[PDB]
């Protein structure tokens, strides 16, 4: 789906609870040129461009969400799996108008489960910054204003092998807002050059 032979994303949701509301969701394939988006993330201090050339190009993905912003615990869940036992490092960078405003580094060790190696991060507190961002966003009176604010906002996520530092996955996230009758949606694209 979204990943490599070495690491597969199986689940991802961002949500709010009081039986829950998913802002965005991936459950479990066209291409895009990293060129079109180079200016959206950190300029050169280890951006989509420093990263992309260092390889390996098959690891880079673009994900466009159409978030459901009509609706408590603010959480994110993710689940990866692999056939090799690793400890994963996950750098997340939140970028607003190109400026990196947040960097988060997390770690997760493989748990063996049903012949596979599973990496789970279930109901982790959503970042301070995105929660507050969400509360300002929901008050805009028109979807096209939400999209205007969001066209300046991206998240770049880099998952590496912690004990080798091989890059396993690098995802760039861009966002729009869906309406009510259509809920969340995404499209996973592949970053080429
Ligand atoms: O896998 C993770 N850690 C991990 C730890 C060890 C090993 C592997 C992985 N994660 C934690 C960090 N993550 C995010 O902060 C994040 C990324 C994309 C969307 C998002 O929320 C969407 C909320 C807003 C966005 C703006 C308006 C619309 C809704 C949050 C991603 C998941």
């Amino acid at each position: 789906g979204l990943g490599t032979a070495r690491l597969q994303l199986v689940e991802f949701s961002a949500f709010v609870e009081p039986q829950r509301h998913l802002f965005v969701h991936i459950s479990q394939l066209e291409s895009v040129d990293v060129r079109q988006i180079y200016d959206k993330f950190p300029e050169k201090k280890g951006g989509l461009r420093e990263l992309y050339d260092r390889g390996p190009p098959h690891a880079f993905f673009l994900v466009k969400f159409w978030a459901d912003l009509n609706w408590g615990f603010y959480g994110v869940s993710s689940q990866y799996e692999s056939l090799e036992h690793m400890t994963l490092t996950c750098s997340s960078k939140v970028c607003s108008f190109g400026k990196q405003v947040v960097e988060k580094v997390e770690t997760e060790r493989a748990q063996l489960e049903d012949g596979r190696f599973v990496y789970r991060l279930l109901r982790s507190p959503m970042c301070e910054y995105l929660v507050n961002f969400l509360h300002k966003l929901r008050q805009l009176p028109e979807r096209y204003m939400m999209n205007s604010v969001l066209e300046n906002f991206t998240i770049l996520q880099v998952v590496t092998n912690r004990d080798t530092q091989e890059l396993l996955l690098c995802t760039a996230y861009v966002f729009e807002v869906s309406t009510s009758e259509r809920g969340a949606q995404h499209h996973i694209y592949r970053l080429v050059r």
